[PDB]
């Protein structure tokens, strides 16, 4: 394997972390390959669930707890902290909230959250690498509570970063928020990618094609697919009661990704940096409710 930049995995990984049996588990938690039979039963349907009153409450709850966990991880981002240490804090914070960390054993994903540094696009595996001054690091949190998943992420700065990092991160965050601003009943899912690419391109950046936002609720990933690039052929039209993520990954260089020999870590083929933000949204009559927003602060963590 020829690495595409300077990042390397730092092994060994700590043994899988157990989750106490009192915490309610998703179906894939105990499947030996991490397969979700409730997602597989739905494999090739385009049908989007219309959430009940009760579903919305379950989503509001899990997404708020998820935000709380992401904020814990935010507090830990500094030079010399390892991504495994961040993941341990996350795993304990989920447990404190009587939540299962949804990534844990999801298709045999080995950790409780994803930590993506610099050229990693997404799905990096927490490991022994200490964060370095100048890094940009994304923490991607997903929680499972009472049958519902809530999924969000942010990119953070590790100490002082260069100007390119500041611009990449800022534009990525703008991309997500312009897409969120367009959400409202009657809009097609395929439109969001147009908005995203239009803004990333205006700032000299590209859009990852190989990973999409997605419906989420009782399933971790389900219809609609939500591509982030222009002229995609995504199916479906937003209606009040739809819940899904938007989670654009934007890159300094070209859009092409490849995966590490670990089968998870996705990286730019050119080794240039990539940044991401994600929220879980519910479509309402006036537009949308950002279920994973901050409640107590105006801005994402990187702005402060
Ligand atoms: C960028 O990452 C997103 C992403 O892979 N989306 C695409 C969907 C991923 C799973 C497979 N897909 C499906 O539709 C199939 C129905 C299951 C595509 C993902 O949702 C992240 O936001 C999430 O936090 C990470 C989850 C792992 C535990 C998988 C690391
Ligand atoms: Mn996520
Ligand atoms: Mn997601
Ligand atoms: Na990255």
């Amino acid at each position: 394997y020829r690495y595409t930049g300077k990042l390397r995995p730092h092994y060994p990984l700590m043994p899988t972390r157990p989750v106490p049996s009192y915490i309610q588990r998703p179906d894939y938690a105990d499947h030996p390959l991490g397969m979700s039979e409730s997602e597989q039963a739905l494999k090739g349907t385009s049908q989007i669930k219309l959430l009940s009153s009760e579903d919305i409450e379950g989503m509001r709850l899990v997404c708020r707890l998820a935000r709380e966990v992401l904020d814990v991880a935010a507090g830990m981002i500094k030079p010399g902290v390892t991504t495994e240490e961040i993941d341990h804090a996350v795993h304990l914070a989920c447990i404190a909230r009587n939540c299962y960390p949804s990534p844990l054993n999801y298709y045999n994903f080995p950790k409780s959250c994803c930590t993506s540094v610099n050229e990693v696009i997404c799905h990096g595996i927490p490991d022994r690498r200490p964060l370095q001054e100048g890094d940009i690091v994304n923490v991607d949190i997903t929680l499972y509570r009472n049958g519902y998943h809530g999924d969000l992420n942010e990119t953070f700065f590790v100490g002082e970063v260069d100007d390119g990092a500041r611009k990449l991160v800022q534009t990525t965050y703008e991309c997500l928020m312009q897409a969120i601003d367009a959400v409202k009943p009657g809009v097609r899912y395929r439109e969001l990618g147009n908005i995203i690419q239009k803004h990333a391109q205006a700032n000299g950046f590209s859009v990852v094609r190989s990973y999409c936002g997605h419906g989420i609720h009782k399933l971790f990933h389900t219809a609609p697919n939500v591509p982030h690039y222009a002229k995609n052929k995504a199916v479906g039209v937003m209606k009040s009661g739809h819940v899904f993520t938007i989670e654009p990954m934007i890159c300094e260089g070209g859009w092409q990704d490849e995966t590490w020999p670990d089968g998870w870590t996705a990286v730019t083929r050119d080794g240039k940096r990539s940044a991401q933000f994600e929220h879980t949204l519910l479509v309402t009559d006036t537009g949308c409710e950002i279920l994973t927003r901050r409640l107590d602060s105006a801005r994402p963590h990187f702005m402060s």
